């Protein structure tokens, strides 16, 4: 599901760093970056640190900073990094709508969530959890902390007794609109993905309609909901959450800035391949094509190298 294309033979790491030493005081920062692997990239900067004394991103920490430069960040960085990065972003002007946090949450694993507390630690000298606790309110809370501090078990077992009685629990409260309830977010924060996909075919079946469609009949005001909701999504078929956030981006329809570096640089390496093709199917306009559209400057370059359609 990764877009990237990794050059079945690279360089050595300190040629990779004189180039880009060279580059950086613009074609050849996407050459190069853009086909490397995170591996790769890490010995890059510690080679690029050797031989300078001073980090490659250090220019480009700075949050006056441009869209390329951004985007270099991101993808340079070190996935826990980033993730502990993005996840402060959010926290430090949060909002009901915001929901980068539960995104960095639920299409983690739980290793890389961990990965992400711990970087977060290391560069913040706090826990994401009281962040997230200290800033955040209500029940965008009570979801959110609860979604940050799970760390799931990912076998594929299935409990089909427990799976159709919290099913049940589940539908008895969408019902009534109680999208908030206690055990709807404890059964979506601490159960693994593969008996929540299951809690979910057995909603289906036993009531005839699928969960979404269900939530669909709820105000679309409430941002709660639509917390719930992408929640759902990114649970069990994360696409389709990120094929919507894409759509926003580039209809620069969307209170979500940043969204579009962000899903292209955090999934290249994941699953932003079958993110494409669903974007496709959805837009019928290829997801390289929206992006360089309009424009096509290094930003966009970069954005498109990273989707493996550096010529789009």
């Amino acid at each position: 599901s990764a877009t990237l294309k990794v050059s079945d033979s690279v360089p050595a790491p300190s040629d990779d760093a004189e180039q880009l030493r060279t580059a950086f005081e613009e074609d050849l920062i996407i050459s190069i970056l853009a086909h490397r692997s995170a591996e790769q990239r890490k010995v890059i900067r510690q080679a690029y640190h050797e031989t300078y004394g001073e980090d490659l991103l250090k220019t480009l920490d700075k949050e006056l900073s441009n869209d390329f430069e951004r985007a270099i960040l991101l993808w340079t960085l070190e996935p826990g990094e980033r993730d502990a990065l993005l996840a402060n972003e959010a926290t430090k002007r949060w909002t009901s709508s915001n929901q980068v946090l539960m995104e960095v949450a639920c299409t983690r694993t739980s290793t890389q969530l961990l990965h992400a507390r711990q970087a977060y630690h290391a560069r913040y000298k706090k826990s994401l959890e009281e962040d997230v606790a200290h800033h955040t309110t209500g029940d965008f809370r009570k979801l959110l902390v609860s979604l940050v501090t799970s760390y799931r078990y990912e076998g594929d077992e299935v409990n089909m007794t427990l799976a159709k009685q919290e099913a049940k629990l589940v539908h008895e409260k969408i019902k009534d609109k109680h999208y908030n309830d206690e055990d709807v977010i404890r059964i979506l924060s601490t159960r693994s993905k593969a008996q929540i996909n299951a809690t979910f075919n057995r909603y289906q079946d036993d009531h005839g309609e699928e969960i979404l469609k269900s939530l669909e009949e709820g105000d679309d005001d409430d941002k709660f909901l639509a917390l719930l909701r992408s929640t759902i999504q990114c649970l069990t078929r994360p696409e389709l959450y990120f094929v919507d956030v894409l759509r926003s981006a580039i209809n620069k329809t969307g209170t979500d800035e940043g969204a579009l570096t962000r899903i292209v640089t955090t999934r290249a390496e994941i699953d932003l391949k079958v993110i494409g093709e669903e974007y496709q199917r959805r837009n019928s306009i290829p997801l390289e094509k929206a992006i360089t559209k309009d424009t096509r400057g290094d930003y966009e370059k970069m954005l498109v190298a990273l989707l493996g359609e550096d010529d789009a």
